[PDB]
């Protein structure tokens, strides 16, 4: 609930509910550096690396993304900066 491989996979979901086709780079990875406020903002995000297609679709996708509030202090001081790769 609190956890943060829970709410890291939450973040993905967001993304990939409004990626359109995300299934036609399944097999790819991007890490996105990502930074959220306390709120969940999508403050700032930039590509680090994995398939560059993947990449720039990842990013247009998670613009659009309803990512939820992180759920504790300890999460929100990990996603205010941090990588997370999105797999689809």
């Amino acid at each position: 609930g609190a956890d943060i491989n829970n709410y890291a996979g939450q973040i993905k979901s967001a993304i990939e509910s409004k990626f359109y086709d995300a299934s036609s780079y399944a097999g790819k990875t991007c890490t996105l550096r990502i930074k959220l406020a306390p709120d969940g903002m999508l403050l700032d995000i930039k590509p680090e690396g994995g398939d560059p297609a993947l990449c720039q679709a990842a990013l247009a996708a998670a613009k659009l993304a309803k990512i939820p509030k992180p759920p504790s202090q300890a999460v929100y001081e990990v996603f205010k900066n941090a990588p997370l790769d999105f797999k689809p």
